[PDB]
């Protein structure tokens, strides 16, 4: 029987808009920012916390060649994401009466900070709410779908493989996942997925 639950954030959770955060970019001087996404690049630098947010932003600035303030990059980087409708939120508050409801997501401090500001605050409830424990791939310096990242989160949260359901949309990162013993299930684009638990 399973007794926990991982939840991936992007696209399970927050609906994403990779077009929109391209053209806010481009709004504020980043021409070719739909050239821009390496392993060696600032995007996957800090989606793993090689590099801080600040480091973050001079890069762009560097391959932006133009003046521009924290503030509009962080915006613009911040409009790739949407929302997370409420209903998932519920979702999520009726599951932990159920199963110990833990996150697992591929993201980076910006984000993250703007999902703990903009998405997760509903009716009294903050991020703590939801989940037993936050993994995220920029504190961990490890990222999906890295075998290590799925050994890592069982052994730091002390819970069973072989007891524990992942929900990502990427197949990549529930292919992984399944060698390691965790059952999974990937949900489509915006797919309600509450079916799962009827
Ligand atoms: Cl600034
Ligand atoms: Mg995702």
């Amino acid at each position: 029987g399973i007794k926990n639950l991982l939840i991936d954030l992007g696209g399970v959770l927050i609906n994403l808009d990779r077009e929109r955060c391209i053209e806010n970019f481009k709004k504020i001087g980043f021409q070719n920012i739909e050239e821009k996404f390496q392993l060696d690049g600032i995007f996957l630098q800090q989606e793993k916390g090689l590099i801080t947010p600040a480091e973050f932003r001079d890069g762009i600035r560097e391959m932006m060649g133009k003046m521009v303030s924290d503030k509009q990059i962080d915006a613009a980087w911040n409009s790739f994401l949407v929302d997370i409708p409420t209903y998932k939120l519920d979702l999520l508050l009726k599951l932990r009466e159920k199963y110990v409801v833990y996150l697992l997501s591929n993201t980076n401090d910006i984000h993250w900070k703007w999902v703990c500001k903009n998405a997760f605050p509903y009716r009294t409830f903050k991020v703590e709410d939801y989940f037993e424990k936050t993994y995220l791939s920029y504190e961990m310096k490890m990222a999906k779908p890295e075998p290590e990242i799925f050994k890592a989160v069982t052994e730091d949260a002390g819970i069973d493989p072989k007891e524990t359901f992942f929900i990502d949309d990427s197949e990549i990162n529930c292919k992984v996942a399944q060698e390691l013993g965790i059952s999974t299930y990937t949900p489509k684009a915006g797919e309600d997925w509450s079916h799962l638990f009827r």
